[PDB]
């Protein structure tokens, strides 16, 4: 299964200045619940703002540079060695790899969060005429958890 991850908000800005731009603790849980024993795949920027590979998952980066070789991490150098890849893959941002993987994958995992931020970078544009919503889960709120926000899983029509 190839599938995205990803967090967006109301005008799907995913982030600013190569961070997320919201505090959402429940969200990283359930990345990690989602994409642990499995396999993330992301673009440079976002694999250098985490500054290292993510524990109990394989963790592969796209980039260009020839010289990219981090202890823990696999490098590919083109989009198709994305689909040599076994298993259950996640995309997993930046924005450029959800452009040019958003027509490709099987489904996509996206937490909604209910608000308006300055952002830099976007989730493209989709339609839920294409996309059938295989599940809806409002996210609980806490003292830790304070912006509202919806898991998803959509799956291609
Ligand atoms: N909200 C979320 O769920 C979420 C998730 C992930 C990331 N983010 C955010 O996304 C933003 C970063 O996105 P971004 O678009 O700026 O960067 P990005 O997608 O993370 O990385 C871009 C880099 O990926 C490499 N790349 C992409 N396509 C390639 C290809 N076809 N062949 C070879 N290399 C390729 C290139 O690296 P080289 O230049 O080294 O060649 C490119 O410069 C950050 O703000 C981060 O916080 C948000
Ligand atoms: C965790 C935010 C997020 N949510 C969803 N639903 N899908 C995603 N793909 C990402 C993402 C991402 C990239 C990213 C992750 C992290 C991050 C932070 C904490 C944890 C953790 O505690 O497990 C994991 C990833 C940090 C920075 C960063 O880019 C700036």
């Amino acid at each position: 299964t190839l599938s995205i991850l990803v967090a967006h908000d109301l005008q799907r800005v995913i982030g600013f200045e190569n961070q997320l731009p919201w505090h959402l603790p429940n969200d990283l849980k359930n990345v990690k619940k989602l994409s642990t024993g499995h396999t993330l795949v992301m673009g440079r920027k976002t694999f250098e703002s985490i500054g290292k590979p993510l524990p109990n998952r394989r963790n592969v980066v796209l980039t260009s540079d020839t010289s990219f070789n981090v202890e823990g991490v696999d490098v590919i150098h083109s989009i198709e060695d994305i689909y040599q890849l076994p298993g259950h893959v996640f995309i997993f941002g930046g924005q450029t790899l959800y452009e040019e993987m958003i027509d490709k994958v099987d489904d996509m995992y996206i937490t909604v969060i209910e608000g308006k931020f300055r952002g830099d970078t976007f989730f493209p544009p989709y339609t839920f005429e294409d996309w059938e919503v295989a599940s809806s889960v409002e996210g609980k709120l806490d003292e830790k958890n304070t912006i509202p926000h919806t898991f998803l899983h959509l799956i291609r029509k």
